[PDB]
Parts: structure tokens; C-alpha cells; sequence
């Protein structure tokens, strides 16, 4: 009898296989495929009771193709907001339950295992897949993704990190190397996956493009076997990134059991390994064994068969609470917003108010059927949109499309006067969106060009001479410059790339039965010439191209604004709401074992109701190593309080989240001394609640992630 999975003794099972069998396995493939599109599949030995599973592409949806031939009913997918949305909620059983939606598609549709979700720091503004990632602090990023593999974990669908280590970059990322020094890698930019494979424990692992220190992050050691699976205890399958790596073999030595999505040279330097007797059987034994180990929790090999039966109603309502709790108010004047009942005819502003961003593009993009564009969602909430300005700009695309992403239509053809005949307040909707493949120009994806500039101040100075208010919705992808037009208009709400559900959550914002409770999970500068880590990115308007060094340490984003008080538009965790709250005394037992358990009760005297971002910033004075000023150890959002009401709410720090690595002695270290904690609104607080602690093996570590020697 032929041995097959589940039955014979595993290891029984590998023996059964041949060189040609096992090649076929830790090389995957790819009309031809059991799910139309959806990106990669793995292969199945059949004669062993082993399925061909399959891989589709998130993370902000699940990726299949639309209906074309031989079918009866056309599949789409739901288009949740980006990965910043979801941090910018600090809602992780917000972000559990998106999962849960989203996880459900994944299996009902025919697939495994989603590749979702990344959450590599955000290092530089400048990126191309900064929507993709989630924060610049690795506790929020690292958190909230573990909550998002969860729920769609819970769905028996596997997930992937889009990309481990190190792909803060996106120029020439198929041969980018990063330097560092460990202490850099591992307190910043392995943190993040750190929790996630600790808690969520995701299925698949998907290794990046570039190198570290000299060594391919997909081909190398320590990082995939000894940091990944005997620190972590990392348990799944880990892969590469689509026709990723140069040595076939040293993926294989590095612990990197599958390659995708898989080209006929591979398996020939594959196959020509083990026959001159390069890599080892016990090599490819093991890499083969963690695929088993992948594809027998997978509903494949249970047969749980798609029947596409999603019922996308449902879970389309989900994702409108989503983006709405995680749009943050930048800056409300006057108490502007919410609009009050007498606004009811608006004009409109802006060329993507009508061609309304939904999510990034490329990979990421998804299947959506219909894009509520803003032009929509002030009509299901009653308001009257303006005729003629909305005449002037779906009728202006067509000839600017014509001739040589787009330039903003600029006021000559629009009428001023008539703007202020009939409508009672303007919106202005500033749309930058910026591929994965192309990183940002400074030109217009950071800075805005001079047809937004005159926009903004020509539509603020003729509105303003009328008495009425102007409000902008920063449908961007990103930081952008700030500082200097701000101050001209008396709203701006920032509602990032909210999906399909766009206009629907900006209405229930503006109308005002939603309170925007969300905070930004990045810090946004002044002007370019603040960041830090500029002199370590590539201008895309060789160094920082070909070979990467980071000499800004530990601190990244924030940690260096906090550290040296450097000015910026709006700081990390920056948020509003219209009601205010008041806090409880700041009083934490200390653990008997050395921890600190942090308890808090908010108190909101609000008309409106809302939520409530507690967070805790702990600092350090940094007497044995130079220290952040202030890294979050914890947060906490509250439930939807009413007027006049309050509840407590628990944040909890381990001794291990007080430690922080060292390079001399190869492992993390607590530093002695008195140490201060805080409660804030945002990062960058004057007075926050303080609570000071004296703090008195926490991890020791192999000397991974050195810098190449000859």
C-alpha cells in the first residue's frame, strides 16, 4: 500500500518520496489553475493523499478573478480599507473581526492561504507600500496584525506576512542590501513579526527581496532558522516572495522550505544539487516536512471544497465601521464639525471626490464590483451635491486623460461666483495614491503640487470672504506636506484609502451620528528636510540603491522626533474626537514577578458619544545605552462611552517589553536605574500621567545579524 498523509507516520511518509517527487513539492506552480486567477498554487502528490492548495494575493482583500467563460455566477470581493486604516484604529478586536469577514471570503471562494498581512515598519514616508505596512512603532504594528492572522486564522485559512525583514525600501529591492548593527534589526524591524509569530502563529512566512549585511534575507541562516524557528518557535512553511532569491540551494540550507512561485531553472539547479552532492537529503527532508506539516491543516486536504456561497452583503458592513473608526480628524476649527442640519446643498472639491480612492494598487488591488466615490456618499445622507461643480469635473477627466498621475482641474473652468450663489460649505478632497513597484516622487506624492496649492488657499480665501467654512478630506496613501497649507482651511479629515465604503464613512463623519475615535499610527513632519532616515532613502525624483546603511539606530520615525523634540505636523497617536475626555489616576500595582499592570478609567461628559485611545508611553534614561525617549509599552481603546460616561479599562506591560537588546553581549538587557511611565493623548505629550518605577536573563541570543567579515 502506497503510505499517505495522515495515516502512515510522517516520517514514513517522506521516505516514499523521489528526488523528482520532492523538487515538484518545494517548487510550486502557477485557466490551469482549480481557482480562476488568485495568483500562485502549490503542487499535490496525489498517490500520498496530498492536495494541490492554493495562495491568493491581500492584504487588503482577497485577490480572484472576475467571471469570464464557462461559469454561472461572477465572484467578486469585498475591498476592505489598507493595513493603515486598521492601524489607525488601535481597535485589535476591530481588526479581529475585519479578519473574520475577510477570512470568510478566503475560504468560501477556494482558497488556503491568504498572503496577508505585512507589517514591516514604517521607515521612511517615502515608500512606495506604506499603506500596506501599518506603523512606524513596532508594539501597534506588531499587535494589531497579530489580531488581524487571527481572525482570518480562525477561519482555517492560512496567512502570510507579505514580506519578513527588512523591505523598508522600494528601489531596486531585487538587489537591495540592508547594513545594520543587530540591536537595529532586532528591538525595530523583527519586533513586529516577533508577536505575530508568537501569538497569531500564521501558517506560511514570506521572506522579502533584499539582503542583510551582505546575505539574502530569503537565502540566509539565522534569520530564517535560527531568529525565525528556534526563537520565535516559529511551527508553519516558510516562502519567498515571486521569483525571489539567487541560489536555489542556499534557500533551501537558509530554512526556506518553499519557493514561489516556482520557474523551470529552479528545479535544475535543484535537481543538480543533491545529484553532485551540494545539498543535503536532511536539508530538503526538512523543508519537504514543513510543507506537510502546512498542508494538513489546510481545508483542502479535510475537502471542505469551495462553494462559493460568501453572502458579501454581510460582511460589507464591517468594513464601513472599520474605515469610519479608523478615519482620524486632523484639525476641527470652530467645532465645524460635524456638519450641523443647515448644510444642504455642498460643493465639491477635487478631482478625486468623484474618482474616489479606494486602496493601493498592483498586488494589493482587489476584485470590487462597485466604488462608493464621495460624489455617492453625500447622497445617501440626504445633502444635495452641487450641479454645476459636478458637472465641471466628471466632464473634465475625459480631456485631460486624452493628453500627457493626473493634474488637478484647476479653477479657471470651474465657477467661483456660483460656488457661493447656491451652496453653503466646500469640501476638498486631495488624492494621492502611489504603486508598490514606483516609489514616491517628492514633487507630488510627499509635497502637493502648485495645482493643489492654489486650490486650497483660492477655494479657503473665496469661501472664507462669504462666511462659510471649508473642510479637506486627505484621500492619501501617506504622510504628505502639511505645515504649509494648513492653516487655511477649518477642517481636515484624513480618511486614508477606506475601500469600497469610501463616501459612506466620510457622511457618517461628517453628518455626525459616527465620532472619529481613530489616531495616527505615524508621525507626519513638518516639511521633508525633518527625517531622519532621508539620508538613508533613495530620492526618486550607488548608495541607498544598491547597498542601504542605517546609522539612526533604534530610533525611526518617532523615537527620534521625542528624543531630540523635533517639530512636526501631527505626532504619533495625534487624534480627536468631538467629545473630551478626562482621565483616572495613574496607579499600577507592581507584580510580585516584576511586571507592571497599568489600570485606567476614562471619564467623557460629551453630547455626542465616542471612544477613547488610551496610551501608555514608557521612557528610559538610557545610563548603560543610548534609549528612545519614549516607546509605547501598551494601549487601550475603550468602548463607545456615552454623555456622562466612564469604565475602566486594563493595559498591561511584561518585564520582557521593559528589555531592550545589546550587541556586546549578544542579548537583551532591563536597564537599572528610575525609570519613568506616562498616559497620553498622542506621543508627543507635554503632561501626561506619570507613575515612576525603579527598575531592578530576559533573553539571551546567539550572535545573529552581524556584518560580513573577509
Amino acid at each position: 500500500q502506497n503510505p499517505k498523509l495522515g495515516v502512515s507516520p510522517i516520517q514514513d511518509v517522506i521516505n516514499a518520496m523521489t528526488l523528482d517527487e520532492k523538487i515538484q513539492l518545494v517548487v510550486g506552480s502557477s485557466q490551469g489553475q482549480l481557482v480562476q486567477g488568485a495568483a500562485g498554487q502549490v503542487n499535490g502528490i496525489e498517490r500520498l493523499g496530498i492536495p494541490a492548495t492554493v495562495v491568493a494575493d491581500g492584504p487588503a482583500g482577497l485577490r480572484i478573478d472576475p467571471k469570464r467563460k464557462n461559469t454561472d455566477k461572477t465572484f467578486y470581493c469585498t475591498h476592505f480599507p489598507v493595513a493603515t486604516v486598521m492601524s489607525s484604529t488601535w481597535n485589535k478586536d476591530l481588526v479581529y473581526s475585519v479578519g473574520t469577514s475577510m477570512g470568510d471570503e478566503v475560504k468560501h471562494y477556494g482558497v488556503d492561504v491568504l498572503l496577508a498581512p505585512a507589517t514591516n515598519i514604517m521607515r521612511n514616508p517615502l515608500c512606495g507600500r506604506n499603506f500596506e505596512y501599518y506603523s512606524e512603532d513596532p508594539l501597534l504594528a506588531g499587535t494589531i496584525c497579530a489580531a488581524m492572522v487571527n481572525g482570518i486564522e480562525s477561519n482555517d485559512v492560512g496567512t502570510s506576512l507579505k514580506h519578513f525583514a527588512l523591505n523598508n525600501q522600494e528601489t531596486n529591492r531585487t538587489r537591495n542590501n540592508v547594513i545594520g548593527n543587530p540591536r537595529t534589526f532586532r528591538e525595530i524591524y523583527l519586533k513586529p513579526f516577533e508577536i505575530v509569530i508568537k501569538e497569531a502563529q500564521p501558517w506560511t512566512v514570506m521572506t522579502s527581496y533584499n539582503l542583510i549585511n551582505g546575505t539574502m534575507s530569503s537565502e540566509r541562516c539565522d534569520l530564517i532558522t535560527e531568529i525565525l524557528r528556534h526563537e520565535w518557535g516559529f511551527k508553519g512553511m516558510v516562502m519567498t516572495d515571486w521569483f525571489g532569491g539567487i541560489s536555489a540551494a542556499a534557500q533551501m540550507e537558509a530554512g526556506n522550505d518553499l519557493l514561489m512561485p516556482g520557474k523551470a531553472d529552479q528545479v535544475k539547479e535543484i535537481r543538480k544539487a543533491v545529484l553532485n552532492g551540494r545539498l543535503s537529503m536532511e536539508i530538503l527532508d526538512r523543508n519537504v516536512r514543513h510543507i506537510l506539516e502546512y498542508i494538513m491543516q489546510t481545508p483542502r486536504f479535510k475537502q471542505y471544497v469551495a462553494d462559493n456561497n460568501p453572502d458579501l452583503k454581510g460582511h460589507a458592513l464591517v468594513a464601513r465601521n472599520a474605515a469610519t473608526e479608523g478615519m482620524v480628524l486632523l484639525k476641527n476649527n470652530k467645532n465645524v464639525l460635524p456638519l450641523v442640519q443647515k448644510i444642504k446643498n455642498i460643493a465639491l472639491f477635487g478631482n478625486t471626490s468623484y474618482d474616489f480612492i479606494a486602496g493601493g494598487t498592483g498586488s494589493g488591488n482587489v476584485n470590487h464590483a462597485y466604488v462608493v466615490s464621495l460624489l455617492d456618499g453625500l447622497k445617501n445622507a440626504g445633502y444635495q451635491v452641487d450641479g454645476d461643480i459636478q458637472k465641471s469635473y466628471i466632464e473634465y477627466a475625459p480631456k485631460a486623460k486624452a493628453n500627457l498621475f493626473i493634474p488637478e482641474m484647476s479653477l479657471a473652468e470651474l465657477n467661483m461666483s456660483a460656488a457661493v450663489k447656491n451652496n453653503d460649505l466646500a469640501i476638498i478632497t486631495i488624492g494621492k495614491s502611489s504603486g508598490e513597484f514606483l516609489d514616491r516622487k517628492i514633487s507630488d506624492s510627499f509635497n502637493l503640487t502648485k495645482e493643489e496649492k492654489d486650490m486650497i488657499s483660492g477655494v479657503c480665501n473665496a469661501f472664507h470672504k462669504a462666511g462659510k467654512k471649508v473642510v479637506v478630506i486627505l484621500n492619501v496613501c501617506g504622510v504628505i506636506e502639511t505645515k504649509s497649507w494648513i492653516g487655511g482651511p477649518d477642517a481636515v479629515l484624513l480618511s486614508w484609502l477606506p475601500g469600497q465604503e469610501g463616501g459612506n464613512c466620510v457622511a457618517d463623519i461628517l453628518t455626525g451620528k459616527e465620532n472619529p475615535s481613530g489616531r495616527l499610527p505615524m508621525t507626519w513632519p513638518v516639511s521633508y528636510n525633518d527625517v531622519p532616515s532621508k539620508a538613508d532613502f533613495p530620492n526618486p525624483e550607488v548608495k541607498n540603491v544598491d547597498y542601504t546603511e542605517y546609522n539612526d539606530g533604534v530610533y525611526v520615525g518617532y523615537r527620534y522626533y521625542q528624543t531630540k523634540n523635533v517639530p512636526v505636523s501631527f505626532p504619533f497617536g495625534y487624534g480627536m474626537s468631538y467629545t473630551t475626555f478626562k482621565y483616572g489616576k495613574p496607579v499600577v500595582t507592581k507584580d510580585a514577578q516584576g511586571n507592571i499592570k497599568v489600570l485606567v478609567t476614562v471619564k467623557n461628559a460629551g453630547k455626542v458619544a465616542g471612544k477613547e485611545v488610551v496610551q501608555v508611553y514608557v521612557a528610559a534614561p538610557g545610563k548603560d545605552m543610548d534609549k528612545p525617549a519614549k516607546e509605547l509599552r501598551g494601549f487601550a481603546k475603550t468602548k463607545k462611552l456615552q454623555p456622562g460616561e466612564s469604565e475602566t479599562v486594563t493595559i498591561d506591560i511584561p518585564y520582557k517589553n521593559l528589555a531592550s537588546f545589546n550587541e556586546v553581549d549578544s542579548q537583551w538587557q532591563v536597564e537599572a536605574g528610575n525609570y519613568k511611565v506616562m498616559v497620553a493623548k498622542n506621543a508627543a505629550d507635554l503632561k501626561p500621567l506619570t507613575t515612576v518605577i525603579t527598575e531592578e536573563v530576559t533573553e539571551k541570543v546567539r550572535p545573529c545579524l552581524l556584518k560580513e567579515v573577509k
